[PDB]
């Protein structure tokens, strides 16, 4: 909620409490999943053209006991925006791949999981320098593009080290570049995004699958957002980029997400979806294996802009086999029941 | 403080800094105890009858160095409330036992410690689904009741596991049900609350005292709140529910708290109290032993709605013996000196 | 930003996102250094004379992955202030030494590092009871003084223990007293501050350098703040107080900081600085060694009260030798590039 607006600066303090509960035969995905998010979006007017901004967003689990409570920063960046020239921001933010893949990431709780956080330039991560452009310098109504750089986030100790080092190799990344082009026009949307990033020595020399000099992704996306209907689909091909449970990464992966939603006037919003992640030439005798594969069904009911409830049902199509057990990937169904307050 | 109220939704952002210091011969209870709380209470009007809400509250210790700072979510829930039918909320909240036992939990710093947090349904804990009713469907002015369910919060690894697992057995709980009835009338208050919950395999199979299939509690409470006077008392009998230091739980426990307070017009509010927790048939050669026993004396001075100071003096009546030393229970006195700002 | 002000109480909710990046040949000081601060300053009017207040400030790193995010309380105190008599506050706060040494701590990112946090009474730390006086009881315009007490912050286990114990000996302290006198007059500033504090048994009996019964400091400071110019300098002599990397403390240390800044009307603010910390009679064959020594150059550009960017360049004059390598002190240069949003 916009709690402050005076003399050029305005601040939006926003958050939600998500009363959430998972039902699953997988005990590790069964139980209380309640959490809270808090954040601010700031905006200051510098000149006629220039404006400065800063966003921060934070998650604090609400399903843990008081002796040990986990929380983390989702985004934290600051930037400048100049009318018809572009914007620049730096900090923890979403990678440019997400500019397109986010069109399918629209379900209440599940979905958007053919990629993780801190997964190179595919979603949220540290050290993003991002240039964005709206309506191609104000000339083409609806044509947006972005060029982004991510600086190396290395290990905590030894060489290949950075000030913000991290022992988990799945959260590390070398220097990377990516970009995206988006075009919307009266309901329709065509999108593309490419990214390439050096992989660190640690994530290429600890006996994991899917090693190589670079982690790369290629994304294309379609959508339709009008007349109470939402349809979307994204296709992304990755190399040494998609995480394969605990085993490592997939040398090659073909990701597909599709979503269909409808919005009734009285507040109900059913949805149907299908996600899939096919790994190819994984090595170590695995060959071609589904990393992710599930239908997702359910509905959200909006009481209000501030209150909603939902049922989100993940029908897991993965088979329980030696590959999935070695990686520790969930093959069981999950039902998420939500009750959410926002402001 | 209510920092936002517009078009049906209103938000109260509240908090306090409690400048606090303990004086004690027990070194582990002697020193700086300064802390901070922050929270929001949200309320959105859906219809004439229906309203949606969400509360979050957080504690962050202010007595630690910057290298290592502990903090935790006290509550985090979201709910709906329908006039003259009831309310429903889910998330981290207070158990229904507290509906009555909270009448004695009214001292500045000590008190309210014949039970812990994450102690089955006795106080704050994860995964509470709570139904509450005000004035018995609007028919009986002052008759409130509540029915509550808590879902299993298991271990972090192995079986008996949940998505929000926790290695500390004292914070675990199986599926539980409880309830409470409250009646207030022109200053007086009669209350009752029962709760029963399955205990987990981990908390019944790690060689601790007070094991059994179920942890159970039975509570009755009296009070008087008028003419600048506050009196209250609660009696709760527990089985396999009251924690006994580190040794385990008490197979049977009889808890009693009594409080007397008076409020002077100029801001001073003296108080006298007595808490006691008698364990019975504890096993392992212990027999009947006081788990908790102390008089509590002192006073708060209110400068304002936003500023207060207090002296809270815990006279520990427990004897230092092999039982208390084995459990690690404090037998020494503590004096808490407070200086508090609120908003 | 002042987000609340009603019926005597007013609350300022303030924060910043600092998009920050270090460039260094030292890998441990090279990379993303992005962070966020959040805080509130509260003020309640009790009477004509008396006012109650409370400040809290918090840092949350923005350069870490979601699996592991570090954050900490910088300050957390509550106090009363009586017109022309003085103020009193308790909690986590700045020590009185900082009343003078803070005049040089005015650079964007570096500087203010001839002392650490939780470093006895030299900067921020737990358990400060501080009395302050403005304009010497309202008699002398510009003469301020302060008397401060810090209570022992001991170890986590054993004896020499406190309720807020801490295993890191560099964060521990015994009972201490200090004070400061400040005089400002039409742009000029003369300041002095002394502090003495018992050192704990743990920090005198773990085989570190710079042991002794007491950690002591003696500070003098000059400054000039007017006509778009800022000049400042502080000299502090310490005994058993200045931390020497990992090796321990310096038995004797002579600290000097000097700063020169200029503020252009169009927003640019160049600065030049020099910090130095000379250790004397360090023991263990080290003799006299520079603990800290660097020139600091750069500039901040203010777009606005809410938005700024800066280059902060630390020219490290320390030589790489066996002393600095044993202590783990950085001898390499660092360049910090900042983009900041505030509110
Ligand atoms: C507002 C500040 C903008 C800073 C943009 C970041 C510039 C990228 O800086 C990069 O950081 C990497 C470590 O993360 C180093 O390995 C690279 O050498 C360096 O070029
Ligand atoms: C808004 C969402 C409401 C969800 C109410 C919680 C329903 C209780 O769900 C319970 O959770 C337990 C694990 O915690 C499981 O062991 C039980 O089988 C399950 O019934
Ligand atoms: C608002 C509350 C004000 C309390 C002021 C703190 C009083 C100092 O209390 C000191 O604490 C030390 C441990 O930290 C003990 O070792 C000392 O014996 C004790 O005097």
């Amino acid at each position: 909620a916009e709690i402050y607006n005076k003399d050029g600066n305005k601040l939006d303090l926003y958050g939600k409490v998500e009363g959430l509960h998972y039902f699953s035969d997988n005990d590790s995905k069964d139980g209380d999943k309640t959490y809270m998010r808090l954040g601010f979006k700031g905006e200051t007017q510098v000149t006629d053209q220039l404006t400065g901004y800063g966003q921060w967003e934070y998650q604090i689990q609400g399903n843990e006991p008081e002796s040990d409570n986990s929380s983390w920063t989702r985004v934290a960046f600051a930037g400048l925006k100049f009318q018809d020239v572009g914007s620049f921001d730096y900090g923890r933010n979403y990678g440019v791949v997400y500019d397109v893949t986010s069109w399918t990431d629209v379900l209440p709780e599940f979905g958007g999981d053919t990629y993780d956080s801190d997964n190179f330039m595919q979603q949220r991560g540290n050290g993003f320098a991002t240039y964005r452009n709206t309506d191609f310098f104000g000339l083409v109504d609806g044509l947006d593009f972005a060029v982004q750089y991510q600086g190396k986030n290395g290990s905590a100790h030894g060489e290949g080290m950075t000030t913000n080092g991290r022992d988990d190799v799945f959260e590390q990344n070398g220097d990377g570049v990516g970009g995206s082009i988006t075009y919307n026009y009266e309901g329709f949307g065509i999108g593309a995004a490419v990214s390439s990033s050096k992989r660190t020595w640690d994530q290429n020399n600890t006996g994991l699958i899917g090693t190589g000099d670079r982690a790369e992704t290629y994304t294309g996306g379609l959508k339709y957002d009008a007349n109470n209907i939402y349809l979307a689909a994204q296709y992304t091909q990755t190399y040494n980029a998609t995480r394969v449970g605990s085993l490592g990464w997939a040398n090659k992966a073909q990701n597909f997400e599709a979503v269909a939603q409808y919005q009734f006037d009285f507040g109900l919003r059913p949805f149907l979806a299908y996600l899939q992640s096919k790994g190819k030439n994984l090595g170590r005798g695995y060959d071609d294996e589904d990393i992710l594969k599930y239908v997702d069904v359910g509905a959200t009911y909006y009481f209000n802009k501030n209150m909603s409830t939902y049922v989100d049902y993940k029908i897991n199509l993965l088979d329980d086999n030696r590959f999935t057990r070695d990686a520790g990937i969930n093959t069981d169904d999950i039902v998420a029941l939500g009750l959410v307050y926002q402001f």
